Parts: C-alpha cells; sequence; structure tokens
C-alpha cells in the first residue's frame, strides 16, 4: 500500500514525502538535504531530494548512478539507503527522487575542530575509514575525493564515507590527481587517508597549499622528489623532462615531522604517504597494521560484490535512464531494522 504524502516548501523547494517523515529541517544544498524524524523506526534521518533529476540526459545519468551506487553499498562505514521514494504513482508522472539515510549530523571538521585528537580516537576513526575503503575498493570503485567533508560522523565517533558531502579539497588529493594522470590506483584514496590522519594527530593540515603548484611543492618537500624507479614510470615526455629538471630533494623523516606521535602511527603514515602509488599500502593491508590492534577483526571486515560500473556509463536517451531509475525505485527493499 502506497504511503500518504504531504508537501511543504523549504528554501524555495517543494518537498513531498511520506507521512512517515516528520519535522523536516534543511541542513544543506546534486541535491538538497533535510534532517527529519522517521516515525516508523524512531530514527533521525537525512533526506536528499535530487535536483532536476531528469531534465537532461546527464542529470538522468547522474540520478541513475547515484541511486544504483547507494543501493549497492551495504556496509557500516559507507553511506547506504534506508529508503528511496517518489510521490509519482507511475512512470509517466515520475519527476522527483528522494533518498533517505541515517542522520549522522556531523562530518570530520565538526567532530575535530582543528584540535588534536587522542591516539585512541585517531585509531578508531582511521580504522573505520579503512574498513569502509576496503569495502569500496573490493567493489572496484575508487573514491577519488576522500576528504573531511566526505566523512559523516555521529557523536559516538561512528563514521561513514559519503559519495558527496555537504578548507580546500585539494588539500587531501593524491599528487597524481593534481597532475591529471589518467591511470589511477585505488591507493589514491590511501594518500587521502594519510593526509586526514596526519591532521587528526597534529591538529594541523599536512599540505595546505594556497593553490595547485604550492600544494605540489609542499608535497614534494615532505616525500622528496621522484626517485629513479618512479621516473621510469612516467609516460609523458614533457612531464619526465620537467621532473628531471628539478633540484633533487630528500624525503623527510616522518619522526621529525610528527614529534611525539605513536611510533606505530608514524610507521603507518610512511606507508600511506609514498609518492609512487604502486608502493602505497592498500586498505586491507593497513587494517592489519599493528596501529589498529585494539580494533582489527579480520572476521568482521567485509568485502563487496564487484560492481558493474558499465551500466551507468552508457549513452542512453532521457526516457531510457528515467525508466531504469524508476525500476530501481520499485525494486528497493529497505534494510533489516
Ligand atoms: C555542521 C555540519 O553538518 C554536517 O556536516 C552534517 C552531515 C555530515 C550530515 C549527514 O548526516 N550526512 C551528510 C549528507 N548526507 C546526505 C545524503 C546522502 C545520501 C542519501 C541521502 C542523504 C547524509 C549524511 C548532516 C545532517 N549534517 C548536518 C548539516
Ligand atoms: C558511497 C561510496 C562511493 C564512493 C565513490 C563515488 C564517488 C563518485 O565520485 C567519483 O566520480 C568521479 C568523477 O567526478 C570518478 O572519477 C570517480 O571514480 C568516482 O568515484
Ligand atoms: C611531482 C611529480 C610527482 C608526482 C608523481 C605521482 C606518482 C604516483 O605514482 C604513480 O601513480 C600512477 C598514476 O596512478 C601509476 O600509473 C604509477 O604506477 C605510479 O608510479
Ligand atoms: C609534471 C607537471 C609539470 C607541471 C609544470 C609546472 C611548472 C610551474 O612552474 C612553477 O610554478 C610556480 C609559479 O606559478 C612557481 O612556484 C615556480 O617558480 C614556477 O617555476
Amino acid at each position: 500500500e502506497r504511503p500518504t504524502f504531504y508537501r511543504q516548501e523549504l528554501n524555495k523547494t517543494i518537498w513531498e514525502v511520506p507521512e512517515r517523515y516528520q519535522n523536516l529541517s534543511p541542513v544543506g544544498s546534486y541535491g538538497s538535504v533535510c534532517a527529519a524524524f522517521d516515525t516508523k523506526t524512531g530514527l533521525r534521518v537525512a533526506v536528499k531530494k535530487l535536483s532536476r533529476p531528469f531534465q537532461s540526459i546527464i542529470h538522468a545519468k547522474r540520478t541513475y548512478r547515484e541511486l544504483r551506487l547507494l543501493k549497492h553499498m551495504k556496509h557500516e562505514n559507507v553511506i547506504g539507503l534506508l529508503d528511496v521514494f517518489t510521490p509519482a504513482r507511475s512512470l509517466e508522472e515520475f519527476n522527483d527522487v528522494y533518498l533517505v539515510t541515517h542522520l549522522m549530523g556531523a562530518d570530520l571538521n565538526n567532530i575535530v575542530k582543528s584540535q588534536k585528537l587522542t591516539d585512541d580516537h585517531v585509531q578508531f576513526l582511521i580504522y573505520q575509514i579503512l574498513r569502509g575503503l576496503k569495502y569500496i575498493h573490493s567493489a572496484d570503485i575508487i573514491h577519488r575525493d576522500l576528504k573531511p567533508s566526505n566523512l559523516a560522523v555521529n557523536e559516538d565517533s561512528e563514521l561513514k564515507i559519503l559519495d558527496f558531502g555537504l578548507v580546500a579539497t585539494r588539500w587531501y588529493r593524491a599528487p597524481e590527481i593534481m597532475l591529471n594522470w589518467m591511470h589511477y590506483n585505488q591507493t589514491v584514496d590511501i594518500w587521502s587517508v594519510g593526509c586526514i590522519m596526519a591532521e587528526l594527530l597534529t591538529g594541523r593540515t599536512l599540505f595546505p597549499g594556497t593553490d595547485h603548484i604550492d600544494q605540489l611543492k609542499l608535497i614534494l618537500r615532505l616525500v622528496g622528489t621522484p626517485g629513479a624507479e618512479l621516473l621510469k614510470k612516467i609516460s609523458s615526455e614533457s612531464a619526465r623532462n620537467y621532473i628531471q629538471s628539478l633540484t633533487q630533494m630528500p624525503k623527510m623523516n616522518f619522526a621529525n615531522v610528527f614529534i611525539g606521535a605513536n611510533p606505530l602511527a608514524v610507521d603507518l603514515l610512511e606507508k600511506m604517504l609514498v609518492l609512487d602509488s604502486d608502493k602505497r599500502i592498500t586498505a586491507a593491508q593497513a587494517l592489519a597494521h599493528a596501529y589498529f590492534a585494539q580494533y582489527h577483526d579480520p572476521d568482521d571486515e567485509p568485502v563487496a560484490d564487484p560492481y558493474d560500473q558499465s551500466l551507468e556509463s552508457r549513452d542512453l536517451l532521457i526516457d531510457e535512464w528515467k525508466s531504469l531509475t524508476y525500476d530501481e525505485v520499485i525494486s528497493f527493499v529497505p534494510p533489516p531494522l
């Protein structure tokens, strides 16, 4: 049986939602987000109304990708769906899509505040990010924009990685993404984790570049200029030649950079923040690192089904994408709760 819907404007947008969801309150604005109370479960929830989901091919395509991705993500440390709804009663009237998930209420800046965290707390937060990333990476997905705003956290420090979130974003990006390499390893996400971890431990941004080149300079100053093995892996002649033209600079000792940190934390940052992405520690490897001894449970670090990215990278008409998104709404089964 179809739920009864009600409407109300919030910030120039009409939202029509099932009666289930009450006390809609804007928090941010791909789409706009209201906190809300789900009366059926007793849970506070975030409700996201997609923006103009089927007005162009590319909005339709994006809509389908987000819905399908979120339906497939079922893991404690990755954002997933509690509900998906449309007021529409048929394909012909299908114009709006709303996604529901657990309200976390905060992201990593909010909990953190630029103050340094205890080692135990840093351990717990990074452990959860890695646990989520193992899962994402097992599905052959690369996040590529891991940063503090893309990590939702509740007040008990429980964390979920977000597709898109609600402090420069460049600050956490892997060097190869700053230079537009088009082949990427999953360990681009591991670089981002090293950056976040450093910050949590020291209370300061690791690489706070004022712009792109300043950022690459700050990176090279910590990790050193590329060695002989790395230089051999550069396809672009102009890049190769530029890099060789640079004054060699040694890698810094991270003990001198992270004074007084847990030596296990220092050891793990050295394995995350290596310039050559082939040499960076993987999510699964990092989870087994001794830094996480109080949290690591090799029987509770689940892995995903491979994810068919080819279906969302098609070139289809709006009405095809719209109909496919419609079937995903209908086929949705809410999770055990
Ligand atoms: C003070 C800064 O406040 C915050 O950072 C903050 C965060 C991170 C959250 C939160 O829990 N999110 C972020 C947005 N997705 C939307 C969504 C994604 C997918 C499906 C459905 C909805 C849900 C998880 C909230 C409510 N806030 C308060 C605005
Ligand atoms: C919920 C966890 C899913 C994380 C991955 C989804 C984030 C989508 O953001 C990214 O879009 C980029 C283009 O902007 C692509 O290059 C990336 O591979 C893709 O992950
Ligand atoms: C300023 C020059 C230093 C930046 C070099 C970044 C090195 C990243 O490392 C490189 O990642 C590539 C992109 O995914 C991979 O193809 C290579 O195997 C790996 O060596
Ligand atoms: C491998 C990618 C090659 C990128 C070449 C970047 C060259 C930028 O060049 C540098 O940029 C800055 C000025 O904006 C200054 O810090 C330096 O003096 C300047 O030489």
